[PDB]
């Protein structure tokens, strides 16, 4: 099957289509359809005007302006509001009625390409293994980072979120246009880890997407995260001004400025230091999304209605955190140097900042709890990375789905736990299921690439390729085009039964109560503590 040219609002596009298998299996790709039109600084997204004739979709655009490693913003162009289909192809005829899984990419909102780092052609995001197996059309697309994408002055002036409406403009063009190319319009599955997972969240959460997503996953991310929105934007927006000489006496005047602003500059104004820092990393993250009267309107644990009938899932990775925890403390020497009580105590009030000493030492003591001298390192090191996990990752996601179950009209809700330590010889041995470490195993990274794989992997890899897709098709991880060699059950508050995810995957998999005091010591607890 060859879909050849096809029928888009814009226009005719053509992409290519590959030999899979000698059966017929086939794999029709496309890259580069421009979604919107080259969006206008610090403006919403606009409809793209459509073309002439036939646009030859054979190659991934630029990614939208970013910096490098901070030291240029050598990275993508101002436009490139594009999105990449994969339609699997079937030797009798082409496609049709295929369930439709959109994947928004994660950079801590500052960084990101729809394609994936790559190492020649290995695109760490390429949705053909995911589409093959699982018999589904993978739609990749970019979306605005940095400053450029979401920097506000938290009024009317210069609301933000540009980059979420840059993703919730994708997703309204793979409704519109997802037939033509084989996909059920009314299938449309919402994926994405970190930012991304973040993003899924608040993409459902958001009432303009009304009746456009079907099902949602998130994984280490979500939008009740505390590095998922600013709190006071207009603190950095004053900040980047300074920067481009623009005056900060006065919104108006400032917006009016920034937007005439080079975004080289404007994108170069602001840097994540990634060094010796007085507080822990997580004050640094600057634009990330806000709330404003449209798209977010309110707190997200407050709009959770909307996602009522819009099936969903989201998890967490064991150790989720230790990346972060790392450059915050250098832990992960789990040979010469040892962390201390200060040390960690330090942590906890940096943490902690919004509650002040008294939230401070509280949570010392519940983190506190069990005991290992200076002899015994590793749980103080382990805990750390358990601090950093709970607060960044588990907890805000163990609102979410917790909050999703309560709202959920008439879908299931699911939730999991990647265990899947990773191979990084760096790390200590104690080292679990570091953050991002899913991304591979959900590309079918072990199947495109064998070689620097083990059975295992392929394993971890087939399965969870195997869940996420049975999910898009039916709703349910476990029915679908897939078998799946343990039954995952849908979430309940009462048992919060999570499926853990890893090589053995059997019937003992699906466990209960993951750290349900936790929860409770920072949803009762630490929660009711005054805002200092
Ligand atoms: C061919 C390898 C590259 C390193 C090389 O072989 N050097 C060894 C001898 S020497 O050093 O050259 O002296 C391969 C084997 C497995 C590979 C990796 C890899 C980059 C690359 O192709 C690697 C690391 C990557 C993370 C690259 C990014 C990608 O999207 C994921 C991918 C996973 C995996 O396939
Ligand atoms: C990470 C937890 C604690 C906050 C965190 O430690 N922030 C660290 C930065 S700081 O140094 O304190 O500033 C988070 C995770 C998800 C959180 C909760 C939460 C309080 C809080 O921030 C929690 C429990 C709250 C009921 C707080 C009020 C809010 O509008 C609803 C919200 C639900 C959810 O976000
Ligand atoms: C501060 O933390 C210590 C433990 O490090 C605890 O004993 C104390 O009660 C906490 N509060 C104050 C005010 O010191």
């Amino acid at each position: 099957a060859k879909l050849g040219s096809v029928y888009t609002e814009g226009g005719f596009v053509e992409g290519v289509n590959k030999k899979l298998s000698l059966f017929g299996d086939s794999i029709d790709i496309f890259k580069g359809i421009p979604f919107a039109a080259a969006p206008k600084a610090l403006e919403k997204p606009e409809r793209h005007p459509g073309w002439q004739g036939t646009l030859k979709a054979k190659s991934f655009k630029k990614r939208c302006l970013q910096a490098t490693l901070t030291q240029d913003s050598t990275y993508g162009n101002e436009d490139c509001l594009y999105l990449n289909i994969w339609v699997p192809q079937g030797r009798k005829e082409v496609s049709h009625d295929l369930p439709v899984m959109i994947w928004i990419y994660g950079g801590a909102f500052l960084m990101g390409a729809s394609q994936g780092a790559n190492f020649l052609s290995n695109y760490l995001y390429d949705g053909e293994e995911i589409a093959t197996r699982g018999n589904v059309i993978v739609v990749t697309f970019n979306y605005r980072v940095g400053p450029l994408g979401f920097l506000s002055t938290g009024d009317s002036n210069l609301p933000g979120n540009y980059g979420l409406w840059d993703q919730h403009m994708a997703i309204a063009w793979v409704k519109r246009n997802i037939e033509a190319f084989g996909g059920d319009p009314d299938n449309i599955t919402l994926f994405g880890e970190s930012a991304g997972g973040a993003s899924v969240s608040l993409q459902t959460l958001s009432p303009y997407n009304k009746g456009l997503i079907k099902r949602a996953i998130s994984q280490s991310g979500v939008g009740l995260c505390p590095w998922a929105i600013q709190q006071d934007p207009l603190f950095w927006a004053k900040r980047i001004a300074e920067k481009v000489g623009c005056p900060v006496d006065d919104t108006s005047k400032m917006a009016g400025c920034l937007k005439i602003t080079d975004p080289r500059a404007l994108t170069l104004a602001y840097k994540l230091p990634l060094g010796s820092t007085e507080y822990p990393k997580l004050h640094y993250l600057s634009f990330v999304p806000v709330i404003d009267g449209d798209f977010i309107p309110d707190d997200p644990v407050n709009l959770y209605a909307n996602a009522a009938d819009v099936d969903y899932i989201a998890g967490t990775n064991d150790m989720d955190g230790h990346l972060f925890v790392g450059m915050d403390v250098p832990a992960i020497n789990s040979n010469k140097q040892d962390v201390t009580e200060e040390d960690f105590y330090k942590l906890v009030s940096g943490l902690t900042v919004t509650k002040g000493l008294r939230g401070a030492n509280a949570t010392y003591e519940v983190y506190t709890e069990p005991w290992a001298q200076d002899s015994s390192q590793e749980t103080r090191k382990k805990t750390m990375v358990d601090l950093e996990t709970d607060i960044l990752f588990l907890i805000p996601t163990k609102i979410a789905v917790a909050q999703h179950k309560s709202h959920a009209k008439s879908a299931n809700t699911y939730t999991y736990l990647f265990s899947q330590p990773s191979r990084m010889p760096i790390y200590p041995k104690w080292m679990g299921a570091d953050h991002a470490d899913d991304l591979q195993y959900v590309f079918g990274k072990p199947f495109a690439t064998p070689l620097g794989y083990r059975a295992q992997d392929r394993t971890v890899s087939k399965a969870m390729i195997a869940y996420w897709t049975n999910f898009a098709r039916t709703g349910d991880p476990n029915t679908g085009h897939s078998t799946v060699p343990a039954n995952w059950d849908p979430y309940t508050l009462e048992d919060d039964n999570y499926l853990e995810i890893n090589k053995q995957m059997d019937s003992n998999s699906m466990k209960l109560h993951l750290r349900t005091n936790y929860l409770q010591f920072w949803t009762q607890t630490y929660q009711a503590l005054p805002t200092v």
